[PDB]
């Protein structure tokens, strides 16, 4: 009876509730926009029911309707008041449920009417939880509404407590809506602050150690040594003098000495006096020494007579070999330091810009030392090497960690540092048990037969070798100078493709963030941020740069450091290093980390060291150069063949540079900036002309006469491009001929023997293509169907202007006649008309991440093929993103058209000008129709007549009972082939004259065979370009053609043999692909009858890598439709394969399809490793 005002996020929210209320003969007025106290909308309103309402109701509205305002909140109040209640119930691990409550003045604080608990399974994604809760609260309302209107329910006040969250409280977690409950909590453990500080300075701890082990050896240099007591006394003597010369807390004192007893005395003396030491290696270039002394505020300098002159008399010199530099007093100084005072300043390499002084405090170093000693179980019996230059923090590790453990430091002889055979002898002679070595030196030392080491720590660069002649444990540590030596540590227990850098040290946490500084899910790559007790004070005399790299996170408020390193968390907690963010480069349509090639090339027997770099040429294109250290230069073809075993062509360096040894740097890393630069051929006239075409199609500088097309990065798309370019020389080439003559040499002989698309004039009406007719006929049978609608979405940031998007789309309508085309019936002829302008249906909406799928499904509606434009668009704006969507009819937007539609939209959004389109779809339609009357068409159609005349193999799939009629209810599952496996698949195909499509098609056909008790033949469908004329490569319209592939599988033969046979049947099919599908059914004597599709129930489609980034961010949305029993679409994304399993829901449930996917994966893994294995040995289980 009463009139109900319904308030919601959008008009569509809580449709079940609105439907139940109306069934009871309530009048339901829906309002999603803000309501005011004095409003017309509160006219004859008896009840206000709000449900995800985005505005607060004024104090006047609540008092006027007191007792009549009901709200549906999907949380167990008082927990999780305000926005995103379901998300916070999971993240803050609160009681879970849903609540119907009265509305009062404040947010979610009114007395409760009904409350119910709810449980989210560990495997449910947050989107599942959002929907599961909403579903629960809506049902609860429908059950208790009767009790609510009649006022039977006794309201009970809320308990004090609970959390009120706001819109911006979620910003940090915006990327986590697709994770599971188990995954989300897992991320919380790693990336969240806990709920004992450091209260000591290093020399406090050192002095403590001396009283415990006074007579233990502390430092050894060749034959001379000092005990902990002796070292302590002498350092105190120098420290009394230094503090007498004015050294105050935070004061910098330069030290310029060679590794020696004097160096360790000098370091400790500067700490005891109260200052921080600035190490200046005397072997540095004079330019750098002067820079370090000048940029540093150090007034005092400790040095020798030897290196005295290198200071240019700039500082007050204190000679460590002058007796008057040492006081008589041997006692420890009165302590004047605090753990937050500087302990040392070290400078970054002056390569990438200028050298910066890194300021490290006492508590930074103490934290590392106290972690290190128990982590490695360092005892007073251990002996450590002082190997690193004392200008790098690898030295701080050598000296400070082991001095607080009572161990003995061993100055490495200069003459034995670079001679690892000699160093190994010194270590075996003196019993050296643990030390740190930079990665470069570490990898070389692994060849030495060592018996003394117990632990070897390495770091600084990517570890690429672990095989070693020694019984010692190998550790991989990672960290920037800006965070004290190391922040993560990993024990190398077994081989890895990418040796992890491990887990954080004490009082340290690592975060993986995106560019917006928001958390990444576990297993997703982002920028590595460091938090905790390791972060130094900042950069000396560069406070702007310090605030830029030592950021205070805008949401968490914690101080973190931007490392610039790309990294990723593994499921086991270990971190994985993925290179520098700057080293990502696009090579011929693929975004790659060149460092991922090095382990493959290094595995070569004659190659010891490798580094691959990206270099630019005049064109602006990038190319790869693989440098290697080998005894002798290895021929280019041998290295290309070696890598071709595992990598596609685009990941094989175009040039290889041999070198005796790589130029290192003082820290001990390979010097990337110092690597040198780069220093049968066609002889015939036609051969040169062909090489120029190949070099442009494949994006390659020089093409060999015998180079195989597929070996050098060729695929079917570029096969078509090749035929296009050749006709720009008057040379006609057929698709099948490119695969029977895949080299320039074989193509020469074929072309020694042997028409633009003419735009049509203005006409009232134009012919249609064969494919356009079919689409129009299908749509006319079920007039309001949507099985042939195409829907995409693009997640845009909130900064993107909603108007520019709309304007870009409306510009595309003017540009492409297809967007201004309509289809009408003229007698018994389907005919096309073109309008000069057409209004674009564009919609703006505000929704929620949980609701986007629902909001969008409402927009998807049938098209009137006679009304233009045949495309709609809209933007659904959620809290953290703007979701652009557009729904088009398939008669206009095929697969390649989507790539074009994406390329231009990205350019229009980037403020770039597009030259007008040359040709129109009209002209191709007429050209193709008139071509049907030629001899070549009669040839093609004859191939299918003879192929499909005999008995056809009927593939049976393992389905539930088939519906009696053709059904189209569908769902989707997705299987991801990681980059490593995809890289192997592509290499295998090219190595054996196969495209990736050909290989995947064979795995699929075998898969269908195994499910048919190992049948000899299988029949499946596929899709082809349809771009018959070369001048249609940039047009919008439907060209794709559907082809039946009749394949044979010989289970007695090898996988390789079947690949070749499938290739043999595919090429003739593609040779005659330009026959309309309706004519192929007519030629096979088959009609669309029964509950099975004409020729095949399984469809296999494939799409190459995206041409542009905007296309990568396009996501094809499925509105629960399956045109066939089962469709497999392989899409190349993120250097991997996303294989979509679109399936009929009446034939499969989620269970069956998930087991079929697992079987398919298992079959794929066997097939890629089992090239010569007989196909019958492959098993699904
Ligand atoms: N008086 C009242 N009590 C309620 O419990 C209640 C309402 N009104 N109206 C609807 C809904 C609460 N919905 C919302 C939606 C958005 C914000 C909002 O704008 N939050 C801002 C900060 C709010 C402020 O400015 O103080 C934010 O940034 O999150 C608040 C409440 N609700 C029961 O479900
Ligand atoms: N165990 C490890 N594995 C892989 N890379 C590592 C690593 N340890 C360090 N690195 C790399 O080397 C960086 C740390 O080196 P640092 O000693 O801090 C000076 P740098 O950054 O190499 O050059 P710079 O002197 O111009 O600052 C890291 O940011 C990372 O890129
Ligand atoms: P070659 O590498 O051996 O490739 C052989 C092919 C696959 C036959 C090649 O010649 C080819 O034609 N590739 C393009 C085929 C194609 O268009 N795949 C995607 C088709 N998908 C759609 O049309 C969808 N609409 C928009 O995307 C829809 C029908 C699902
Ligand atoms: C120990 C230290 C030298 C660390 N490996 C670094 O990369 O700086
Ligand atoms: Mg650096």
């Amino acid at each position: 009876m009463g009139r109900i005002l319904f308030l919601t996020t959008f008009m569509s929210k809580g449709n079940k509730v609105v439907r139940y209320l109306e069934s009871l003969h309530h009048e339901v007025v829906i309002c999603q926009e803000k309501v005011h106290a004095q409003s017309a909308n509160l006219q004859e309103i008896d009840w206000i029911v709000s449900y995800a309402y985005g505005y607060i109701l004024d104090k006047e509205i609540v008092s006027r309707f007191r007792g009549r305002i009901i709200n549906l909140h999907p949380s167990l109040l008082p927990w999780n008041k305000g926005r995103d209640p379901v998300f916070w119930s999971v993240w803050d691990e609160t009681p879970k449920g849903v609540t119907i409550h009265l509305i009062d003045e404040h947010v979610d604080t009114g007395d409760i009417l009904v409350q119910e608990e709810i449980a989210f399974a560990d495997e449910d994604t947050l989107l599942d939880c959002y929907n599961k809760a909403n579903q629960a609260i809506e049902e609860l309302f429908i059950r208790e509404w009767e009790n609510i209107v009649h006022g039977r329910i006794a309201p009970y006040r809320q308990t004090a407590g609970g959390t009120l969250h706001f819109k911006a409280d979620r910003d940090f977690y915006k990327n986590l809506n697709m994770t599971t409950v188990r995954e989300l909590l897992a991320l919380k453990r790693l990336c969240a602050e806990p709920k004992k500080p450091i209260d000591k300075t290093f020399h406090q701890l050192f002095e403590q150690q001396v009283e415990m082990t006074p007579d233990h050896v502390a430092v050894v240099d060749r034959g001379q040594s000092l005990t902990y007591k002796q070292l302590n006394e002498r350092a105190n003597q120098l420290a009394h003098h230094l503090r007498g010369k004015g050294v105050k807390p935070d004061d910098q004192v330069a030290i310029m000495l060679d590794k020696s007893l004097d160096m360790i005395v000098s370091i400790l003396a500067v700490m005891k006096a109260g200052g921080a030491y600035v190490p200046i290696d005397p072997d540095y270039p004079g330019e750098r020494i002067a820079y370090m002394l000048a940029d540093s505020s150090a007034a005092i300098l400790l040095t020798n007579a030897l290196h005295e002159e290198k200071a240019n008399g700039a500082c007050d010199i204190i000679d460590v070999h002058d007796p008057d530099s040492y006081s008589e007093n041997t006692n420890n100084l009165p302590h004047v330091n605090r753990p937050d005072d500087l302990v040392y300043v070290m400078y970054t390499s002056g390569s990438t810009g200028l050298a910066k002084g890194v300021m490290i405090e006492h508590h930074n170093l103490v934290n590392f030392c106290e972690w290190y000693r128990p982590y490695f179980g360092v005892t007073p019996a251990d002996k450590a090497l002082v190997y690193s230059s004392f200008s790098f923090d690898g030295s701080a590790l050598d000296i400070f960690t082991h001095l607080l453990a009572g161990a003995a430091l061993h100055i490495v002889p200069s003459e034995r540092k670079y001679d690892l055979d000699a160093l190994n002898d010194y270590c075996n002679q003196e019993g050296i048990t643990i030390s740190y070595l930079p990665t470069g030196a570490a990898e070389q030392f692994m060849q030495m037969d060592n018996q003394s080491f117990r632990v070897v720590i390495t770091g600084g660069d990517v570890l690429k070798k672990i095989e070693r002649n020694g019984t010692y444990k190998l550790y991989n540590g990672y960290g920037p100078t800006e965070c004290t030596i190391m922040v993560t540590m990993f024990e190398v227990d077994k081989p890895y493709a990418n040796i992890p850098i491990g887990k954080p040290i004490d009082r340290t946490r690592i975060l993986i963030l995106d560019e917006a500084l928001a958390l990444q899910p576990i297993g997703v790559a982002g920028e590595l941020f460091i938090v905790g007790e390791g972060l130094g004070r900042g950069y000396l005399n560069r406070p702007e740069l310090t605030a830029e790299k030592f950021i205070v996170h805008p949401q968490t408020g914690e101080r973190m450091y931007r490392t610039g390193d790309r990294a990723r968390f593994l499921p086991d907690g270990n971190i994985e290093f993925l290179g520098r963010l700057d080293n990502l480069v696009k090579i011929r349509g693929y975004r790659i980390e060149p460092g991922e090639i090095e382990p493959f090339l290094m595995n070569h027997p004659l190659i010891e060291l490798t580094t691959v770099l990206a270099k630019e040429q005049a064109d602006g294109r990038k190319y790869l150069v693989g440098y290697y250290v080998a005894p002798e230069e290895i021929p280019h073809g041998e290295l290309r063949e070696w890598l071709g075993n595992d990598l596609p062509d685009y990941m094989i360096p175009t040039y290889f540079v041999h070198m005796k040894a790589f130029p290192l740097t003082a820290n001990g890393k390979v010097d990337r900036r110092a690597l040198p630069d780069v220093q049968v051929a066609p002889t015939d006239e036609l051969e040169q002309q062909l090489a120029q075409v190949w070099s442009h199609v494949l994006g390659i500088p020089q093409m060999g006469i015998d180079d195989h097309f597929l070996e050098r990065g060729g695929d079917s798309i570029k096969v078509m491009q090749l035929i296009h370019q050749l006709k720009n020389i008057g040379l006609s080439l057929r698709y099948d001929q490119l695969f029977t003559h895949p080299t320039i040499r074989q193509l020469k002989r074929l072309l020694t023997e042997q028409e633009p698309l003419r735009e049509l004039d203005e006409q009232a009406e134009y012919e249609t293509s064969a494919v356009e007719k079919r689409m129009y006929i299908i749509q006319q049978q079920d007039v309001e169907s949507i099985a042939y609608n195409v829907v995409y979405t693009i997640n845009f940031p909130l900064t993107v202007d909603t108007e520019q998007i709309r304007v870009a789309l409306e510009q595309l309508v003017l540009r492409h006649e297809g967007l201004r085309s309509t289809y009408h019936m003229r007698g018994d002829e389907i005919v096309k008309r073109i309008v000069p302008r057409a209004e674009l249906s564009f919609v703006r909406q505000t929704g929620e991440e949980e609701s986007v799928q629902s909001l969008l499904a409402e927009q998807i509606k049938p098209f009137d093929l006679a009304k233009a434009p045949l495309l709609r668009a809209g933007v659904i704006e959620t809290a953290d993103k703007k979701v652009l969507w557009f729904d088009s009819h398939h008669i206009l937007l095929d697969g390649l058209s989507k790539s074009i539609l994406a390329r231009e939209l990205q350019a229009l959004l980037g403020q770039q000008v597009l030259s007008p389109v040359e040709k129109t779809y009209k002209s191709f339609a007429r050209w193709q129709n008139e071509w049907f009357a030629s001899d070549e068409y009669e040839q093609q159609i004859a191939y299918w007549k003879t192929l499909l005349q005999g008995e056809l193999p009927a593939v049976q799939l393992p389905t539930k009972k088939r519906p009696p009629q053709l059904t189209f209810d569908g769902a989707i599952q997705m299987y991801r082939v990681n980059p490593e496996i995809t890289r192997k698949l592509k290499a295998t195909a090219a190595k054996h004259d196969l495209t990736l499509y050909m290989l995947m098609l064979t795995i699929v056909s075998i898969w269908l065979s195994k499910m048919n008790s190992d049948s000899n033949q299988v029949i499946l469908g596929t899709v082809t370009d349809g771009r018959q004329h070369p001048d249609t490569r940039e047009l919008l319209g439907m060209f794709v053609n559907t082809l039946p592939l009749l394949l044979s599988i010989d289970h007695e033969e090898s996988f390789l043999h079947n690949l070749q046979q499938v290739k043999a049947k595919l090429l003739p099919a593609l040779q005659n692909q330009y026959v309309p599908f309706d004519k192929i059914l007519e030629a096979a004597r088959v009609k669309r009858e029964g509950n099975r599709h004409p020729l095949f129930d399984v469809m296999f489609m494939m799409q190459g890598a995206p041409e542009t980034e905007l296309e990568s961010n396009m996501h094809h949305i499925n509105a629960g439709i399956s045109k066939f029993d089962l469709t497999l679409e392989v899409l190349e994304r993120e250097n991997g394969l996303n294989i979509v399993f679109e399936y009929n829901t009446h034939l499969f449930d989620e269970g069956m399809i998930l087991r079929m996917v697992a079987q398919f994966e298992h079959l794929l893994l066997q097939a890629v490793h089992g090239l010569d294995q007989q196909v019958k040995r492959f098993e699904l289980v």
